[PDB]
């Protein structure tokens, strides 16, 4: 969908990255240099994620687990273990 300043001020469904052009996605055009919000660079230094820390992004190839931490691989990204930005699902 549409998001951010181009799209009415919406956050992306699934806490995906909002590009500067106002569209949601998960790839570098959306999440990297041309990202407007929930970008790869916005992951907390302590890597917490989830609702308790205001649903911050995780970095590239990292996923927010159901326990509230960003990380990579199955324990963070795969079915049942991932609550958003799931690089698997």
């Amino acid at each position: 969908q549409r998001c951010g300043s181009q799209g009415g001020g919406a956050t992306c469904p699934g806490l995906r990255c909002c590009s500067i052009w106002g569209w949601c996605g998960d790839s570098e055009p959306y999440c990297g240099r041309t990202c407007e919000n929930k970008c790869w660079s916005g992951e907390r230094s302590d890597h917490r994620c989830g609702a308790a820390v205001g649903n911050p992004p995780c970095g590239q190839d990292r996923c927010c687990s159901v326990h509230g931490w960003c990380g990579g691989g199955n324990d963070y990204c795969s079915g049942g273990k991932c609550q958003y930005r799931c690089s698997s699902s």
